[PDB]
């Protein structure tokens, strides 16, 4: 729970039965496991509660990139049906063209 704890829920249940959004689970997941010690993947599945600001902000970012790759996966260009609804970095990545790589340490800090 905490701040996206529904961007949890439906991140866990579409990372357990939909492929491509776990691709891009796990392909985010990696990211900030170089970037940072901890994994967002295991924060996903043990749906456990975070006050913590930093990981919360992880998780809806990972959660908001699989689900946009999702629907640019069907066809659409994601910051146009949900982008609106994309925190900075996910924007960032979906209509700023900042890559996956700069925006994960971007929202790493730290600093």
């Amino acid at each position: 729970a905490g701040f996206g704890a529904q961007h949890r829920k439906m991140g866990k249940s579409l990372y357990l039965r939909n492929e491509v959004f776990a691709a891009w689970i796990e392909k985010v997941d990696a990211l900030v496991q170089d970037e940072l010690g901890y994994s967002v993947l295991e924060l996903i599945l043990d749906d456990a509660q975070d006050y913590g600001i930093e990981t919360t902000q992880v998780t809806i970012f990972a959660i908001q990139i699989a689900l946009g790759e999702l629907l640019r996966h069907h066809g659409a260009k994601p910051a146009a049906v949900i982008g609106q609804s994309l925190g900075e970095a996910a924007s960032a990545y979906f209509a700023g063209g900042l890559s996956l790589r700069d925006a994960t340490r971007a929202i790493c800090s730290r600093s």
